């Protein structure tokens, strides 16, 4: 019960027991949160409740103490003192941003904002606010049950009558009963096993509600500026590959941590790779909140570091699989590649977080309380996309609010911008460039006079609420009988139903914009679908037309975004 308070650090032995994560808050920070919200349960070693027998009082502002005990204003002795005066509630050792975070329901936009935008602790506050209120809204969902088993990847479920169903896609990982963890995707549906088993008619499935820690370390370690490269000894025989980073590998050196801002195809991983080669006797740790994030650095270590000092951390509970090529949990390797789930507690010489704007604070939070490290480097784009916060329904989050990191990038610029573009036909580069990048994203490669576009609005249909546009879909089927070398293009589109009825009317592999991030293919065709908030976010936009190397089709919805694809126009 002994504490320190969360809008001060004055130490105190007063808890709010109404916030969900009951914080520690000293006399004049308590009073002001509980005289301004709802929230009036004030905790200690013995919480603020009347003493008197069978009384329901609970209120701090309607309690006293008497003597050593605390009563109401109905059961209170002569001698009483309010526990609410002069502005403080009486506790040992004797703000309008906190009680938004407190209350909130974390389903606006706003309620995000605010979570960035605030003092270091509150952000840590946030956090672990936020966290728990999604795991607790895991329980509001109905349970499902296998009703029959048709073959080895369809199947047909039974849910629970009251309680809602929960949408399904591959975003959404269930846990079926401990058969493993399972995921779905639409009576034909198709069961997806993480671990292979005979699917038994009668086994339930039930979501993974997860305990939610408390967060110690902040978000973003203080910043520390160097006269010199501190604890880290480079090459002057670096790579010539590599030569284009050794000004920004010094500036690494130089400061605690850095900002490295790379849009689509800049040499984001071929950057995290040659720091190592940069400075050779390093330990780095690579870490990201995906596994294919950390796969996708594993790829490119495997190429230019040597194999046996990598190791991949692999969680015991394997859901996914991952890259098999290192020593599988050698936490003493030079090199560690990890999710930030399954990080062990450990330190670095290096440490380099990936795929920047889908962290969480939490998952920033995180990765400083489990890696002690010299440099701290963070890698992304606040360009493309966040991690998915599934309580917001009300209204848009801007980059500048993804994470700590990714609000430095857009207040005050990244540390350390990738401005070359080697991926992608220059029309998109051009177009991407113009859209998010305020003109200063460069093609490396020419037009490649592959890259079309299509005004098509066609009909929208919804999967409950996944949409679908067949019609699309048709002047896609149109377009590949004409075309026969993008026979090898890979579907995309913002909606996974859109995505289940182009592979079977199309037979091309399909990826959601969200899935596709960190990807990159030859050819790529894309349906908006619909012209919704979701379809026409510009950073998914941006992720969904830059994973084309060589040409791209877009079958367009939204006047605005067709006019802004700098694209050859299709008629029909
Ligand atoms: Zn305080
Ligand atoms: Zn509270
Ligand atoms: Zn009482």
């Amino acid at each position: 019960a002994v504490g320190a308070c969360v809008l001060c650090n004055s130490q105190t032995s007063l808890r709010c027991g109404a916030c969900i994560r009951r914080p520690f808050l000293c006399c004049k920070c308590c009073y002001d949160h509980v005289i301004s919200t709802s929230h009036k349960l004030v905790l200690s070693v013995n919480p603020y409740v009347c003493n008197a027998p069978g009384c329901d009082v609970t209120d701090v502002t309607q309690l006293y103490l008497g003597g050593m005990s605390y009563y109401c204003k109905s059961h209170k002795p002569p001698i009483s003192f309010p526990l609410c005066a002069n502005g403080q509630v009486f506790g040992l050792y004797k703000v309008t941003d906190f009680n938004a975070i407190a209350t909130c329901d974390w389903t606006n936009a706003g309620d995000y904002i605010l979570a960035n935008t605030c003092t270091e602790r509150l952000k840590l506050f946030a956090a672990e606010t936020l966290k728990a209120t999604e795991e607790t809204f895991k329980l509001s969902y109905g349970i499902a049950t296998v009703r029959e088993v048709l073959s080895d990847r369809e199947l047909h479920l039974s849910w629970e009558v009251g309680k809602p169903r929960p949408p399904l896609n591959r975003n959404y990982v269930f846990t079926g009963y401990q058969i493993g963890e399972y995921t779905f995707e639409k009576d034909a549906v198709v069961y997806r096993g993480t671990t292979t088993y005979k699917l038994n008619v009668g086994d339930y499935f039930v979501l993974t509600s997860h305990t939610v820690m408390p967060l110690s370390a902040p978000t973003l370690v203080p910043q520390e500026h160097y006269v010199r490269i501190t604890g880290l000894y480079p090459t002057l025989n670096i790579s010539d590959e590599f030569s284009s980073n050794v000004a920004n590998y010094q500036k690494v050196g130089m400061q605690k941590y850095s900002t490295l801002q790379g849009p689509p195809g800049t040499g984001k991983s071929h950057f995290a790779i040659g720091l190592a080669l940069y400075y050779p006797s390093a330990r780095i740790v690579y870490t990201a909140c995906s596994h294919a994030a950390v796969d996708a650095l594993c790829e490119k270590a495997l190429k230019y570091l040597p194999i046996d000092k990598c190791s991949r951390i692999i969680p015991a509970r394997a859901r996914v699989e991952c890259f098999d090529k290192f020593k599988v949990n050698s936490t003493l390797e030079q090199y560690v590649f990890c999710t930030v789930n399954a990080l062990p507690e450990t330190t670095a010489d290096i440490v380099v977080f990936d795929e920047i704007s889908m962290a969480t604070n939490y998952d920033l939070s995180v990765v400083n309380a489990r890696l002690r490290a010299k440099h701290y480097v963070y890698i992304g784009d606040p360009a493309q996309l966040p991690a998915p916060r599934t309580l917001l329904t009300k209204g848009t989050l801007e980059p500048e609010y993804f994470n700590s990191v990714c609000r430095l990038m857009k207040t005050i610029g990244p540390d350390m911008f990738l401005g070359t573009c080697r991926r992608c036909p220059a029309e998109i580069v051009d177009t991407v460039s113009a859209l998010v990048y305020d003109n200063k994203l460069k093609a490396h490669k020419d037009k490649s006079a592959q890259c079309f576009k299509m005004f098509y609005k066609g009909v929208i249909t919804h999967d409950v609420s996944s949409a679908i546009n067949r019609p699309q879909i048709g002047v896609v089927r149109e377009f590949l009988t004409r075309n026969p070398a993008w026979r090898k293009a890979v579907f995309i589109s913002p909606y996974n139903s859109q995505n289940a009825v182009a592979s079977k009317i199309l037979g091309l592999p399909t990826q959601t914009v969200d899935s596709s991030q960190g990807s990159e293919y030859d050819y790529v065709i894309f349906t908006q679908t619909t012209e919704t908030a979701h379809s026409c976010n510009v950073n998914r936009f941006n992720v969904a037309i830059t994973r084309a190397k060589v040409g791209i089709l877009c079958i367009m919805s939204d006047r605005d975004l067709y006019d802004k694809l700098q694209f050859t126009s299709l008629e029909i």
